[PDB]
């Protein structure tokens, strides 16, 4: 199959809600909540129900949420990192992935972003998981919108896939 | 006019046991055909949608033969398109792809616009085709020759006319 590297989520199914390995980022005032849906317009009919959300909400508007992966095995190959996200509505939030690397201090680099309405369907987003001697962990950052109506989903976290390096990005259109 | 790539042009080949070519028809003078797989186990999959492609097992005892899929007619007298698709060829004797333009009745002829012949990487890579304005209309062909290869084929997958890259990015490299 592919090797355990620790990294992907689907965040679980109906019985069982789960971070997997990634965990909540303590610098930051909001947490992804995993939702199971098997109602409304924003569901995972392929992993039944599971993902994470950040929710609109003009009373929480401008705070974050930040998961957090394990240190990427960076060493010997890329990795391109597919995910699915979801962001139908004007003041939806922002959805920003990160880089966070220790050394020369702990940073964080912006490699990918969609800033509000990106379409009222689940959109596939790829990010090339460059080579680096130097490591890292990813970050899914969830800004959240003045909006009342949905939120931002993101499910199914994956570098199981053999896509070529040139054609891995994948950026959010807007 | 304007939305005919919804119209079965567009093609993932389905999804699960929903096996498809969607508008895109065999060609019948040939004596090979491209069969569409669920992607299952091995290192060719679409992984990211665990969704279906289409394949053309190498066989020796059927070299230098062809599949041959005809797309609908695209409507071309008005703008060009940009064709992305994607495509996993590994193995020296894996065969050989070829794009062509299959020009409509009276005065056919096909214009081969794309190939790739032979080992191209153990991975899934993108192509780009420019269907040019065309007052001559068309049909595109996805045209799989059999190589002398024992083990593997190529496959093909996620066909699409993408208006939002224009004709200077419609190109590798890029
Ligand atoms: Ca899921
Ligand atoms: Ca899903
Ligand atoms: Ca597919
Ligand atoms: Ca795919």
């Amino acid at each position: 199959e592919f090797p355990d590297y620790g990294f992907n989520c689907e965040f679980g199914w109906g019985s069982h809600k789960t971070f997997c390995h990634w965990e909540h980022d303590n610098h930051v005032q909001l947490k992804w909540s995993v939702l199971t849906s098997k109602t409304g317009p924003i569901q995972d009919h392929t992993g039944d129900g599971n993902f994470i959300y950040s929710q609109a909400d003009e009373n929480q508007k401008g705070k974050v949420a930040r998961l957090v992966s394990p240190v990427v095995y960076s060493q010997n190959s890329a990795h391109c990192m597919t995910f699915w996200y979801h962001m139908s509505g004007s003041h939806v939030g922002t959805l920003r992935v990160k880089l966070r690397y220790q050394k020369p201090e702990e940073y964080d680099q912006l490699v990918w972003m969609a800033i509000g309405h990106q379409g009222d369907h689940w959109k596939e987003g790829r990010v090339l998981l460059h080579k680096s001697l130097k490591l890292y962990q990813v970050i899914f950052e969830g800004e959240i919108g003045k909006g009342n109506l949905g939120g931002i989903a993101v499910d199914d976290i994956s570098i199981n896939n053999h896509i070529s390096q040139e054609d891995c990005a994948k950026p959010a259109h807007h």
